[PDB]
């Protein structure tokens, strides 16, 4: 901030203020799990479930 | 000084004498003080204080 001073008055400081702020590290998985027989009737049928 | 002295009277000794003076040494100082509007008020209106 600014001051206004007279003639001979004695001058004050201000001065910026700064902080540091950080991120965080995030690791998401998804697994999913089946059957053989699924695999084998789903492309045996055409049924598309794997493709889903 | 001179001495009259005579057939085989005793001399006597007049010796010069000397004396040391020594100087001092005498620092000397000028200090004058003026707020930054006396230099600017000298050099807008041409008043000649500062060179004064």
């Amino acid at each position: 901030r600014g001051e206004v001073v007279g003639e001979s008055a004695e001058k004050s400081e201000s001065t910026a203020t700064f902080a540091p702020v950080t991120s965080l590290v995030r690791k998401v998985q998804v697994t999913q799990r089946f059957s053989q027989e699924v695999k084998w009737a789903d492309e045996s049928r055409q049924l598309g479930v794997l493709q889903t």
